[PDB]
């Protein structure tokens, strides 16, 4: 059918809530970084699909998805049990609003997420074209246990060493975890440490402008509404729609069922 069967090639555990996987790309699915595809399980005679962002660079011909686990959840109480070699299907047509293209030139970009909300930003952190357009480029992923701060290693140690980026990397990538429930460097949610100016001055960058600064952003629904806000009172005006550029563009990491 229109989908596509790919083949998992490898899979890692984060924790009780959250792992990732990798699969086989076909070279018909072409993507702009940050962009989500459907993918998902035959189940009683039909494909059970969920959007995901693809978490993996659009340049290797392989896919990653960085992913939740529901306990009853229908797609994820099933996907949490992937090994290599399992079939996933995979839709033929990437979209979102997550794309390179519909921020206006900045200095700055800011990639403000919460749990799997990371994952389009992944793809970002790996794009080559990111780091041609900015100066720095700010990954905060806010969570609310130490456990489910995913990909740190590969963040802050293998991704540095990148044999052909890893000096942009080292030069403009800031990495920002924050948690909140249990005891961490960089403590708090990022809304309340964007307003009070403490975000900023952990980071070493100034408050954020209109005409320097642009972000991502990917949470909850309530999330992107009290982030957007947060945005909208240092003067940012959100791209209206997909196609039109603006300061910031929101996402879904998912909704409330
Ligand atoms: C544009 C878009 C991109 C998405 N990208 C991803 C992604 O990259 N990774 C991913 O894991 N999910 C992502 N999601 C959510 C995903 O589509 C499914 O909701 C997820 O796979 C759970 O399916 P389910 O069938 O198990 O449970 P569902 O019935 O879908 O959801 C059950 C309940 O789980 C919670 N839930 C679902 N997904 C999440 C989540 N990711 N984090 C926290 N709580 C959640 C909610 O309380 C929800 O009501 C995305 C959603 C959208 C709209």
């Amino acid at each position: 059918s229109n989908l596509y069967t790919e083949r998992v090639l490898s899979v890692h555990h984060w924790n009780d809530t959250l792992f990732s996987f990798k699969t086989t790309r076909n070279p018909g699915l072409r993507f702009k970084t940050g962009q989500f595809v459907m993918i998902g399980l035959e189940v009683d005679g039909r494909p059970l699909m969920r959007a995901y962002s693809i978490a993996s660079p659009n340049y290797e011909e392989h896919l990653e998805f960085f992913s939740i686990k529901v306990p009853d959840g229908p797609l994820t109480s099933r996907l949490q049990h992937l090994k290599e070699g399992d079939e996933l299907m995979v839709s033929r047509k990437p979209t979102g609003t997550l794309v390179h293209d519909d921020l206006l030139p900045g200095k700055h970009l800011y990639l403000l997420s919460t749990g799997t909300g990371m994952a389009p930003f992944l793809s970002v952190i790996q794009d080559p074209e990111t780091y041609e357009r900015y100066e720095k480029v700010i990954l905060v992923h806010g969570v609310r246990w130490v456990s489910e701060l995913a990909y740190a290693d590969f963040i802050t140690k293998v991704l540095p060493e990148h044999e052909y980026f890893g000096d942009q990397v080292k030069e403009k990538l800031i990495y920002y975890p924050l948690v909140t429930r249990e005891p961490f460097r960089n403590q708090g949610r990022q809304t309340d440490l964007m307003r009070s100016g403490k975000l900023f001055e952990d980071i070493g960058l100034p408050p954020m402008n209109p005409q320097d600064d642009r972000a991502m952003i990917c949470g909850s629904p309530s999330m992107l509404e009290e982030t957007s806000a947060v945005l909208d009172s240092f003067g940012l005006k959100i791209s209206p729609r997909m196609g039109e550029p603006g300061d910031y563009l929101i996402e879904r990491a998912f909704v409330e069922k």
